């Protein structure tokens, strides 16, 4: 069971007079908000929103700042940690919303564990697919971090305004069948993007359509990036310096709300590894792993994040 | 506490292709449905929605079909009970609700009484202010019983497409600001609208400001009514045969779901007396009184409102 545009329920918050959040509604019972990651949508939860609303809870899922009907400022700084996690709490606030359970995937993770980490009130539980939660060290500086692995080479790449954005919006089509893969399927080589002159290098012109996707699907999330592009997307990126100092004025308190952590066996970037010793800074923190799950976890194996979901939330949320 | 339109979650559902229906939300729990009358808005409920999503209630104020930012066709047959109705079991499903506590005020009230009727286990429970239920009579005219009393002499005014448009279209902040005043303040005389050929003829060109409204308040109406104007709200009233021959389809059967009747003993045109004998369709009947309040029941008595509605929703709808 997948989403139809024209038969969801539309949304609209205006969280500041610049800022408009766009989401879709489906379902009674707890509040469960879900926030997709780069360069995704509302429409990458497509077999998540039947199944946790069929489950028993309320479905919210975020089309994120920059992303589709949502508002897509230019500024960098709009784009930061801090200003994400406000607008998401004045999100909650308008809809008259005390609490609600944040299940995250890539940025979208990245947003929800620092919702649970500096706002524990508003956030009943956290669960994130992919991305870990690694405190901010204050003796390290953010750049060279991403210097010292390999696979993080992109990000260095999307730093430069216009420089990715050219290549993202140069062929939409070529863009999503490229990206949107199964790790056997995938041709990208996350290792060196800087060198090579861009992401797409390696993929041909007319990539084959993926097994997880249709036509009709890939077509979709070509028509939402019409309509602003790929500078807000982007510039989640741009705010490393912003991100880290404000992670560091944290330090020492911890996310002693239920937890839970979705491993992608198959994700090359945010390596199932990565995930290591987070329950020394997560008490009650809970485990799910996925085999031949690449990055785009939704996507990939549906009934398996639809399992883990829904046994997490009826035990560890309700 | 009242309602800020831009502070507001504003939803939208496409239950036909032409058809969308605009809504607010607040709070979270029990989904309550909000249904206004004519010629209202979501506005109308502005008092109720954050005292019902304070007391723990998921609200969903509605902007009735030809309404404000709601679809607004101009054909007659679109708004006859039967579509009205079905329209909103679309708009449950679409929302993924199976269950919704509907209440409703004048054209809202009749709506949610047949919703409750050919719909009951949509209908979680049924309210209703100032509109009585009364099962339709097969032996018996629709245009036979309006004429025979001389209160419903403007419901045939209303009848002609066009006619009653262009007077309240004239003037705008006349129109409002004449309709709504309390019983004492009221300048309308609803008997004889024929004879004088128009609802606006005792009252002033610029009319004095009630006790209920502010000038901000009035202003908005006006601004709602400008996107679509009068055809779709009057629409609502030149539906008489259709809505009794689907009426008669029900004939003999009980509203058995938890059921209010709030009267107001000022409403000259929707009597309390109306409301009569109607426990003997409907066998868990509660009822409320509200003294001292005119037509505009949320408008003119608010903190009673409240009262009846929380008290009622948390023994019966809970
Ligand atoms: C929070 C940092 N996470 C990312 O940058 N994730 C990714 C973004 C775009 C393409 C990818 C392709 C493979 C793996 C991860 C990808
Ligand atoms: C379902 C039938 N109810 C109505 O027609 N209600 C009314 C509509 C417009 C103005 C009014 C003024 C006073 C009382 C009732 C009024």
């Amino acid at each position: 069971t997948s989403c139809n545009p024209s038969d969801m329920s539309h949304g609209y918050v205006t969280v500041k007079p610049r800022v408009r959040l766009h989401f879709v509604e489906l379902g009674s019972g707890p509040a469960v908000c879900l926030c997709h990651g780069f360069p995704e949508s509302w429409y990458s939860w497509r077999y998540q929103i039947p199944a946790l609303a069929q489950a028993g809870y309320r479905v919210l899922a975020m089309d994120m700042k920059g992303y589709g009907e949502s508002s897509a400022p230019p500024e960098i700084e709009e784009y930061c940690m801090e200003v994400l996690c406000k607008e998401m709490v004045t999100f909650l606030d308008k809809l008259g919303l005390s609490q609600a359970v944040f299940i995250g995937h890539d940025w979208g993770g990245m947003l929800v564990w620092y919702m649970a980490l500096f706002y524990p009130e508003r956030v009943r539980a956290v669960a994130s697919l992919n991305t870990p939660f690694i405190p901010a060290n204050p003796n390290m500086s953010p750049l060279e971090s991403i210097k010292a692995n390999p696979v993080f080479d992109y990000q260095l790449y999307f730093q430069e305004p216009g420089v990715a954005e050219a290549e993202l919006e140069q062929n939409l089509s070529r863009t999503f069948k490229s990206l949107f893969r199964a790790s056997d399927e995938s041709v990208l080589s996350m290792h060196k993007v800087c060198e090579a002159g861009g992401l797409f290098v390696n993929s041909p012109e007319e990539p084959s359509l993926s097994r997880m996707v249709t036509e009709e699907e890939i077509q979709f999330y070509v028509q939402q990036f019409k309509k602003s592009g790929f500078r807000g997307p982007l510039n989640w990126y741009r705010n490393m310096e912003r991100n880290w100092k404000w992670a560091c004025k944290s330090l020492g308190r911890k996310i002693l709300i239920p937890a839970l952590m979705v491993t992608a066996e198959k994700d090359f970037v945010l390596v199932p590894q990565m995930s290591q010793h987070m329950e020394d800074w997560i008490p009650h923190l809970k485990r799910g792993h996925i085999e031949d799950c690449g990055h785009w976890t939704q996507m990939d194996k549906p009934t398996e994040v639809n399992q883990i979901l829904i046994k997490w939330l009826d035990s560890d949320a309700r």
